[PDB]
């Protein structure tokens, strides 16, 4: 027997046939075509993978993975130059971590493509064809029901007791879950902190009920700045973080093709590999002729039902006007509108999820920044259009600040609940029922293991936790005039926010497969786009004010095209101060400079 | 006993001791420090007995000593395998077109460049000062040929033309597609670049002068119709900029300088700094820090442009007070010229002085690569210059609201300034240089030498040419040019068409600029327009603004809007975020490069990182 890493859990009664062809495709040396992995079953079709330690550094070069080496530099993993490694030794095996280890495993799985097979043996409605991914074949049919890797339990403890006041500890986050579950706690920690001056410049403005001219230009004018400044320092301090991990040094562009990518089985004209071939204007035109004019249908029906919902407000009032009863139905609207929202919500990412997998993208990346793209325009306007219509055509603040007060208090406590603390509960309930499943077999200690993260949540993706952080900073830089304790309490919820994740990534969830991101993806654009909204938004309120009105009695005109003039200069001022801060500091651009330099170097010696 | 292809004029009478030193770190090989190329007077001991050396020198190269400085400054040529690869001399097999019988390789301008890269990191070792002259003082790492332009003892060094090569050139450049190839073998990928560019944008420009031609001709004064072209105009101006990136990336690939790691290159002779080993390249070269750059930037040269361009509008208020004070006033009709007589003169003193301050700021603020110095420059000069262009055309149509004084404005720019500009740029010039030409060579046939001085006249006459200053005032043409057309095309319809004929002459007359008014000008392995770029989209973020503008100034919309002015502008201002928002994501929807050329990329990247692998 060997470590087992990966579990693969197959149908109810998949046939011997296809469990057999399965098992010979996953252990089969990569000569003849097919992974050099380890295969054993549990003993309920469950099948555990692990793989040899030489195998598993042959498999570390395969991705591609970028370790420190004796002099200091960062360089891409090569079994023959193992030895220049820092942290390497033969006698050793904890070189590469579990969570690399179980990537490398999953890469393996998922470039596993058909050769002769014109089916998947035993299932002739499972058709196959040269190139095609078994592994999405057997998703897809439903012959593979899940694929996850298997808990560290000793490993998850000793990061739990550093995770849940101090500095949260992502390299520890990185070496159990990833660079992408690291990033997203990277990203939370520091987006806490970058709040924090608003939080505090906004505190006297609620307390001492601050409503002057001045007052409220000072706050919007140090608001924009802090939106730029933030962002461009958020870019500098990640592109530190990933260089040290080694991920920043990874040329992605050239990984093997998802599971998901379909194509004519050829070679790649650029690295030479035998994998499906897909025509690029192909997938251009299912972009901007299907899916573009579908997510702006879905758009523009967002504003038509939000429009119901403010006409349903209106006769809610009339029928008050005309009284226990009657204060029960003006709540009725309110509860409908936000009930089709989540109707809404969960029908859009079913079709997003659809239209992103049939435009047919060729890396995970690429799949993801648009699906992102997709449903975070559809999730901003649902969130954001009413507030905007309050704002700016109904111009009654009350309704805005109370409106602000239930997204920031009552509806943050209430996720919390619904994310974690829930979830955990039912979680601490299905590991009784588990170890009872296993008192009835009478070593089942794996047993028990593999049953438990088996029937475990699965993790859907970081989507959910940054559209928090990202709907955090809507209402903070756009409305911090309006509601000035908005940062107050989008830090409160951040300092309870990174315990309650934690919770659902280690007690509630199954271990999700780690990803090496090198930044936040779209998310970087998503958040930059909302600190430009915020320079139209700031200027708007500003102008609206009875006290900036009271200089302009009847030229209302020159107002606006004072306002304008303003927005204009603080737009080009935003640009360049965006412009100005580099990306990457110092040292990181010399180091990735004098790295590109040997690169040339070495391509005059080779050739 | 070599090919003379750079020529170094020396002060009317400098000492032996700098001349023989001069000589020797030009010949001297590049393991004892200087430069291994071929130093020779103009005239030969025997030759000077008939005339005067007038202390000019000529440098060459070895055929092996070219094709090893070809390696040394990273020139990228197609190998056998049709991949652009940069040449170095132990695989110098492998490209296309090479063999040791000839010597045809490199061309004339590729040869030039590489003497000019030797010479320019000519760098002092332990001599204190200039031989023979204690007042030029050095020090260990100084470029020697900047010390020497500075003090005066090296009044100039320039590349010699050939003849016979420019005359092939010459009648194959002046209906058809312009020789971009051929203008890149003889002048460099700088020159031809700026050609390539401004035949795109004569072609670039043709659908907008002919969509505008009826707005003129019928008197076409409507909303739609205004909108219909506006909004041609905004897709026009991001789609040509967008597909000029697509074009340039296409040529300077098959050039081979796209392929060109430009960053890893040795500094600018102009560049100062502690000699020190570069992090990066490893480099025995000057060292300045970042930092003390970066503050002379944003707090001397930054405030210094500021105020420059504040006075700009001030200067412009007193003239628009002025000709308050002439309309008044009206030997009355001669008056009325006078304040259009004396701004327009004002700005040609601002713009002259402003260069000068430009460039000394730009030098000061120690830039290490003349590309970096460049873009800076070009930078500052050009927001002054648009400023002082188009500050006085804005303030007509959107203060004085004046579209009668706009057009007449626009028509003098685009047609009266256009004729004059071609005469003072190329036609004067030419008429002048060839008055000298002819005079140089009867002065020569007098003399009836008893040596061959036909290397001589074509120095001599080389030597007293005029200095190509940069294809700066040459784009700046162009981009006014795109100025007046994506901004007031809806106010003045044949603002392209005017800009179409101008550039169909602007070929020819800068080509014979090129040919028969400057010296041969030293090559630069350009890869695009540079900061170009960013100025003519800047200009065509301003267009959405402006057009914007005049279509809710105009009455027709007005008609609609009676009391009620601030609807108007609210609705305005709305379509230009959503046209800016549109603008963004079109640019965006255009990939910068086309898909043969990213490939291409991509698997030379590949290639790189797995020779990394072998190598380490
Ligand atoms: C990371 C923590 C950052 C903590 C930062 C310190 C917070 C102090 C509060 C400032 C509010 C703004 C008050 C200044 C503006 C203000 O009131 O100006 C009106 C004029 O005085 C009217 O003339
Ligand atoms: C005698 C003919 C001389 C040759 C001239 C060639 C001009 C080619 C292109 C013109 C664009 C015209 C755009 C017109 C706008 C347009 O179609 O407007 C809709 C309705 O006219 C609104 O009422
Ligand atoms: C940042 C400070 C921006 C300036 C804020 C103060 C400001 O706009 O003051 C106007 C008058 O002095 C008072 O109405
Ligand atoms: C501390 C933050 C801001 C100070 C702003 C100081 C300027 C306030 C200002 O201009 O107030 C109009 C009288
Ligand atoms: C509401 C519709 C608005 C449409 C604004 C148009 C274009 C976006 C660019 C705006 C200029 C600012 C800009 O590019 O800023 C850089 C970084 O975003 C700074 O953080
Ligand atoms: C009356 C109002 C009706 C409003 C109707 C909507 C108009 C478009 C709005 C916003 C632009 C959103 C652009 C984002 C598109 C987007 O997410 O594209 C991802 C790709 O589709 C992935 O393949
Ligand atoms: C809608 C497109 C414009 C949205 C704003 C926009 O893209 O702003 C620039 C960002 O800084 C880039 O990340
Ligand atoms: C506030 C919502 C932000 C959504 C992201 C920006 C989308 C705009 C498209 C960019 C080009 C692709
Ligand atoms: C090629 C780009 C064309 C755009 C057409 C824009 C629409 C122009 C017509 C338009 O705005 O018409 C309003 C009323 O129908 C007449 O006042
Ligand atoms: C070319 C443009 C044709 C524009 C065609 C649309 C013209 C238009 O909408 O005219 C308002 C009546
Ligand atoms: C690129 C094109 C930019 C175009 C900017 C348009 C700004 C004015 C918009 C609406 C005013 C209402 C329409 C009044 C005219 C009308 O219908 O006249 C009969
Ligand atoms: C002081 C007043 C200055 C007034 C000047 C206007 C400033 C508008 C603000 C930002 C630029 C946003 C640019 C968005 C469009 C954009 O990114 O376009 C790409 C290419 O330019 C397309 O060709
Ligand atoms: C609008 C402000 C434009 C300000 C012009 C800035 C400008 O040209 O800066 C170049 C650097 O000063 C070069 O060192
Ligand atoms: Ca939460
Ligand atoms: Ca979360
Ligand atoms: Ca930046
Ligand atoms: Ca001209
Ligand atoms: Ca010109
Ligand atoms: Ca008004
Ligand atoms: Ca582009």
């Amino acid at each position: 027997s060997f470590t087992p890493l990966v579990v693969i859990e197959l149908a109810q009664d998949v046939k011997e046939e296809t469990k057999e062809w399965l098992k010979n495709r996953i252990i089969a040396k990569k000569k003849d075509g097919g992974a050099q992995l380890l295969f054993r079953p549990l003993l309920q079709n469950l099948y555990l993978v692990g793989a040899s330690k030489i195998r598993m550094l042959l498999g570390a070069e395969a991705v591609g993975l970028v370790k420190e080496c004796n002099d200091n530099t960062m360089r891409a993993f090569t079994y023959r130059t193992r030895q220049n490694f820092k942290g390497f030794d033969d006698n050793n095996d904890d070189f590469l971590t579990m969570a690399e280890c179980q990537f490398i495993i999953k890469h393996e799985l998922e470039n596993l493509r058909a050769k002769d097979e014109k089916m998947i043996p035993g299932y002739p409605q499972a058709k196959l064809y040269p190139g095609k991914s078994l592994l999405r074949r057997l998703l897809t049919s439903g012959i593979v029901i899940q694929v996850f890797p298997l808990h560290d339990s000793e490993a998850l403890k000793k990061l739990e007791d550093t995770w849940y006041l101090k500095y949260q500890p992502i390299d520890s986050i990185r070496g159990y879950f990833g660079e992408t579950i690291a990033l997203y706690f990277g990203f939370l920690e520091y987006f806490t902190f970058a709040l924090i001056p608003m939080a505090v410049i906004g505190l006297p403005y609620y307390l001492f009920v601050w409503e002057d001219y001045d007052k409220y230009v000072i706050f919007a004018s140090f608001n924009l700045i802090w939106s730029t400044v933030i962002l461009e320092l958020w870019k500098r301090g990640c592109a530190n973080m990933t260089y040290r991990w080694g991920t920043l040094l990874m040329k992605r562009k050239f990984e093997e093709p998802r599971p998901g990518f379909h194509g004519v089985l050829g070679i790649n004209s650029i690295t030479g590999k035998e994998e499906p071939l897909y025509p690029s204007y192909k997938r251009q035109l299912r972009i901007y002729l299907v899916s573009l004019p579908f997510v702006c249908l879905c758009l523009y029906f967002s504003l038509y039902v939000m429009m119901i919902y403010f006409d349903m407000e209106v006769w809610a009032l009339g029928l008050h006007e005309n009284s226990e009863w009657t204060s029960v139905l003006l709540y009725v609207p309110s509860i409908i509108y936000a009930i089709v929202i989540e109707i809404m919500n969960r029908l859009y990412r079913y079709a997003a999820e659809f239209l992103t997998s049939w435009e047919n993208h060729r890396l995970e990346s690429a799949y993801q920044n648009h699906l992102i793209l997709k449903v975070l325009v559809f999730n901003f306007l649902n969130c954001f259009a009413s507030l905007f219509y309050i704002a700016f055509v109904l111009k009654d603040m009350k309704l805005l600040r109370q409106s602000l007060a239930t997204l920031l208090i009552t509806s943050q406590i209430l996720n919390q609940i619904m994310e974690s603390f829930l979830p955990y509960w039912l979680q601490r309930k299905h590991g009784v029922r588990v170890k009872r499943k296993v008192q009835a077999l009478k070593d089942a200690t794996l047993y028990e293991q593999v049953i438990l993260e088996k029937e475990m949540g699965t993790y859907l993706g970081t989507f959910d936790d940054y559209l928090e952080l990202f709907l955090q900073f809507g209402y903070v830089s756009l409305f911090s005039c309006v509601y000035p304790l908005a940062a107050a309490f989008a830090v409160l919820n951040n300092f309870t926010e990174v315990n309650s994740d934690a919770l659902k990534m280690c007690r509630v969830f199954k271990r999700p497969f780690s990803e090496p991101s090198a930044n936040i993806g779209v998310w970087q654009l998503a958040f930059e786009t909302m600190s430009v909204i915020s320079v139209v938004t700031n200027c708007a309120l500003i102008g609206m004010s009875p006290q900036v009105n009271a200089v302009f009695p009847e030229s209302k005109a020159d107002l606006i095209l004072i306002v304008v003039a303003v927005e204009h200069a603080l737009l080009a001022l935003k640009f360049i101060l965006a412009f100005a801060i580099p990306d990457k500091p110092r040292h990181i651009q010399m180091k990735l400079a004098r790295l590109e330099f040997e690169s040339l170097e070495a391509l005059k010696q080779q050739q």
